[PDB]
């Protein structure tokens, strides 16, 4: 297996065959990188947690040797042409960047947000129940607009702007035209920049306001840093969630017995959302690291300066922790999944995500119980060649009845 990673996700109900055969060989294997390099590939679940929690495996893209797995040469160069992202800093510097935002995702904080989320979901579910289309693309009706608007709600954009925020955000993930996206971000970075300025003078009940207040009361303002935060949040939480919604439906639909459980008792939904996250693990290899020291792990001696890639999808399908990992079992209480990562960088909005999905799945199947795929499974175009797994478009329908 001189194989060169990454390997495309060809089947949405089983990870690349090569992945399993790699784990069967060892918890950690040195692999070939299509990008040209070479790096360590962690397939074992225990080792996955190990590295992701071990600070010796840096996430700083400013370091020579950082793996070009999910990164371009140009993408790496861009990151080295601006301040580091939270997703790219270590220890103290990281902590300092995360502490001031941890509060925006507490149980209480997110609790007050719930209603706003429900309303957004209900709205689009409505728009669906009134479409003049035979088949409807669940991706453009639900998947995309929901996470984006939920986030702008969080940041604090006025309701009177949802349409704008929805169109630019949606285009920033456009499939065609590298310029449309560029033009999308552009118009947004402008909106957000001024929106914040407005907030500085007469705030409200949003993240922006609360942030501007802390910086003032604490040390001093950082307009750019705040503008940067907004995008970090939108960026790391829009497509991931969207794709999770898409795959969540397809997964639930392709497993009736499981869908009935969720549809029968909504209290079982939260645990179902966890199984769905493990099952698909759409962030698979975004957890690339750069060893800054020599480390003995997984029975392998990793030398400093070498790249380390943690495969979350591989860890979440590790049979040594998840009995029959190949089966979609909403019932299993198997905690410890890594779809959200592990360690210092574990997903900051993992709970906002859990909330969205939970609300989306319940509402969707409660309001449109007979929802089914408008086309055969093999026809649904999955984003199997994308860094973050998902589905390009998902045609669907339901039964319009009479009494
Ligand atoms: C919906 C599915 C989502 C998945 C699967 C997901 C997954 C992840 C993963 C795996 C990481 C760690 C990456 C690494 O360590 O290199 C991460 C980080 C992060 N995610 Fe998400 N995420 C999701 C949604 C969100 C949402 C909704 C937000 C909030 C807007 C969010 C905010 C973040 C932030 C800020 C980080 C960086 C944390 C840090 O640097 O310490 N994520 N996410
Ligand atoms: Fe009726």
């Amino acid at each position: 297996a001189g194989l060169e990673l990454p390997v495309e996700r060809g089947c949405p109900f089983a990870p690349p065959a090569a992945y399993e055969r790699l784990r069967e060989r060892a918890p950690i294997n040195k692999v070939r990188l299509t990008s040209g390099g070479q790096a360590w590939w962690v397939s074992g679940h225990e080792e996955a947690r190990a590295v992701l929690a071990d600070g010796r495996f840096s996430s700083d893209k400013r370091k020579d040797g950082f793996p070009l797995f999910t990164l371009d040469a140009a993408t790496l160069q861009q990151l080295r042409s601006q301040p580091p992202l939270m997703l790219g800093m270590d220890g103290a510097e990281h902590s300092a960047a995360r502490r001031p935002v941890i509060g925006e995702f507490t149980v209480k904080r997110l609790a007050a947000l719930r209603p706003r989320i429900q309303d957004i979901v209900d709205h689009f579910i409505d728009d669906m129940l009134a479409t003049d289309q035979r088949p409807v693309d669940l991706v453009q009706a639900l998947s995309l607009p929901v996470p984006s608007l939920v986030i702008c709600e969080l940041l604090g954009v006025p309701y009177t702007d949802h349409d704008f925020f929805q169109s630019r955000t949606t285009m920033m993930v456009s499939r065609t035209s590298m310029e449309d996206r560029r033009r999308a971000f552009a118009e947004l970075r402008a909106y957000i920049d001024d929106l914040i300025t407005r907030k500085e003078s007469e705030p409200g009940d949003d993240l922006f306001s609360r942030q501007i207040a802390r910086q003032r009361q604490e040390g001093t303002l950082d307009h750019a840093g705040l503008v940067s935060l907004a995008f970090l949040l939108l960026t790391a939480g829009h497509e991931t969630t969207a794709n999770m919604i898409s795959l969540g439906v397809v997964g639930l639909l392709s497993h009736p017995e499981q869908l009935t459980v969720v549809k029968a008792n909504p209290g079982r939904t939260p645990m179902a959302v966890e199984e769905l996250l493990r099952y698909f693990t759409i962030a698979d290899g975004v957890t690339s690291r750069l060893a800054t020291e020599d480390v003995e792990i997984g029975g392998v001696s990793i030398k400093a300066g070498e790249g380390v890639i943690v495969s979350m999808l591989s860890a979440n399908w590790d049979p040594a922790v998840f009995k029959d990992p190949a089966v979609l079992d909403v019932e299993r209480g198997a905690r410890h999944h890594l779809a959200f990562g592990f360690g210092p960088h574990q997903c900051l909005g993992q709970n906002l995500a859990r909330m969205e999905l939970q609300i989306v799945f319940d509402t969707l199947f409660r309001r449109i119980p007979s929802l089914r795929l408008a086309v055969p499974m093999e026809d649904v175009p999955f984003k199997g060649d994308s860094v973050i797994y998902g589905v390009h478009e998902l045609p669907v329908t339901w039964h319009h009845h009479h009494h």
